[PDB]
């Protein structure tokens, strides 16, 4: 049972690259009804998939970047409405980063807790 409301979990600390990532949620009638998630900078703010030169290198090597993959993420979130969601090929690593916040900011929905946690990645 997910308590409505808005729930917003975030890493608790910048990755290797200085990158934290952000996962909000709106649930209504007790469904994930809107999703937001953002890989950025802890100290800047400056959004990953706002970043053209991060993008293309990333699009170029594996074949897609944030751009592409966290809208993805996003509604394949909203589709299952659960955090059991498939990695995204060439994006594997922001997918399993993705299903660890998506799995605790629903089990904040479950309690209903209102304050936004940290999750450790690391």
């Amino acid at each position: 049972m997910l308590k409505d409301g808005d729930y917003t979990v975030e890493t608790a600390k910048a990755d290797d690259h200085g990158y934290k990532a952000k996962l909000s949620i709106k649930v209504s009638d007790g469904k994930i009804t809107e999703a937001k998630y953002n890989e950025f900078n802890g100290e800047t703010n400056a959004m990953k998939r706002e970043d053209k030169d991060y993008n293309e290198k990333m699009t170029g090597v594996s074949g897609i970047g944030p751009a592409e993959y966290e809208p993805q993420l996003e509604k394949a979130l909203i589709e299952k409405q659960s955090s059991d969601i498939d990695v995204i090929t060439g994006a594997t690593s922001s997918s399993n980063q993705f299903k660890k916040l998506a799995e605790k900011v629903l089990k904040n929905a479950e309690e209903g807790k209102t304050e936004a946690t940290l999750v450790d990645l690391e």
